[PDB]
């Protein structure tokens, strides 16, 4: 890698990990469209198993890009749009609450206050579904932002149902075998949990437990190196050769809502770029970014502003990610570590390396 990167990933990741105690962590800058990779750490402490560019790691939120583009490859097939009802594609939510509500409420988090989580509780279909009839809005859907697992999940389970795939095998066969995401994995496979690193809570080891929607929301596993190709495809959209999967990262960059200065994307967020880095950095806390928040809608939706941060954050119980790009600058960084640490902690770093090489 060019020293200038060398040099800022030192000074800033080696420090983050000194300051924050993470056991494993892996980096991806990409700098003129081309990736740069680092490692730190272990995977598996006892095992004393190294960090490598193979090693999967939880990804926690960040799978609801995964979502949006899948989403947007939905809707440049035909096969949905997001002015449809929920009730299009669930008929059986019946209840009045859902008069009004949209896909595109769903994928944004603008129901009306759909909770953070799908309770622990719904094991089966009829306990969702009881979960969402009986679900009482606090707001009218297209006023409030409220950052949800079971709006966005919920989208992702209904955006597939047109292609009779599941969830998992719609994502599989539309976007991660089309950009050669060979080892990200809802599911990690047998042959792979050699490469799955463990995360830590605590001191303790732990993977993700099992729920609903949760491949939709946060139950995405990946490499560095599918990482870093999934930030090349997000950034040079023109590159894929798929057109509906060209249009759906596209539309999932495509801005329809706003709030101070951030816009909602599907499962991306973006602001205008050059950002101020004290808003990504205070807004990416949780006491804010999971905070019920007025929204502007934007209509039509702003096509994909190549001159925007896109970014994305993470967790699991015991791992944290980060992700962010700038399209006009061939410019993104990955960071997964296999500790849930702050998210501005995160961001601060991130856009100390960007700022950096800009
Ligand atoms: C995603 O990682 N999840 C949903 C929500 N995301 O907010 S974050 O991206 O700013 O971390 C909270 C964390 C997590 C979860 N526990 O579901
Ligand atoms: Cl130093
Ligand atoms: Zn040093
Ligand atoms: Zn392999």
């Amino acid at each position: 890698a060019p020293q200038q990167i060398n040099d800022i990933v030192h000074r800033t990741i080696t420090p983050l990990i000194e300051q924050q105690k993470i056991p494993g962590m892996a980096v991806a800058v990409i700098y003129q469209g081309k990736p740069y990779y680092f490692t730190w750490g272990y995977a598996d402490i006892a095992k004393k198993q190294p960090v490598t560019q193979q090693t999967l790691f939880e990804l926690g939120s960040v799978s609801k890009t995964f979502t949006g583009v899948l989403g947007g490859d939905a809707i440049a097939r035909g096969e949905i749009k997001l002015s449809d009802p929920t009730t299009k594609y669930w008929p059986e939510l019946t209840a009045k609450q859902w008069n009004g509500i949209t896909l595109l409420h769903l994928a944004t988090y603008t129901a009306g206050g759909l909770p953070l989580q799908v309770p622990d509780e719904v094991k089966s279909s009829s306990d969702l579904l009881r979960f969402y009839q009986n679900w009482q809005p606090a707001w009218a859907p297209g006023t409030q932002r409220l950052y949800a697992n079971s709006s966005i999940g919920l989208f992702g389970a209904l955006a597939v149902k047109p292609s009779g795939l599941s969830f998992e095998q719609a994502m599989q066969t539309r976007v991660f075998q089309p950009l050669k995401l060979n080892h990200t994995w809802i599911n990690v496979p047998p042959a792979e949990e050699k490469n799955y690193a463990w995360g830590y809570r605590e001191g303790k080891a732990v993977h993700v437990s099992p729920g609903a929607l949760d491949a939709e929301a946060y139950g995405v596993k990946s490499t560095i190196e599918d990482m870093a190709r999934w930030v090349q495809s997000n950034l040079k959209p023109l590159d894929i050769n798929e057109k509906t999967l060209q249009q759906g990262i596209q539309l999932a960059q495509s801005r329809y809502w706003q709030t101070g200065d951030m816009y909602q994307g599907l499962g991306w967020e973006m602001l205008d770029w050059p950002v101020n880095p004290d808003s990504i950095i205070n807004g990416s806390d949780n006491k804010i970014a999971l905070a019920a928040r007025p929204v502007k809608a934007i209509t039509p939706p702003t096509p994909a502003v190549r001159a925007s941060w896109v970014h994305k954050t993470g967790a699991t119980g015991g791992f944290g990610s980060y992700v962010a790009f700038i399209p006009e600058k061939e410019l993104g960084i990955v960071m997964l570590a296999n500790k849930n640490y702050p998210n501005p902690a995160r961001v601060d770093a991130a856009w100390q390396i960007l700022n950096a090489l800009q």
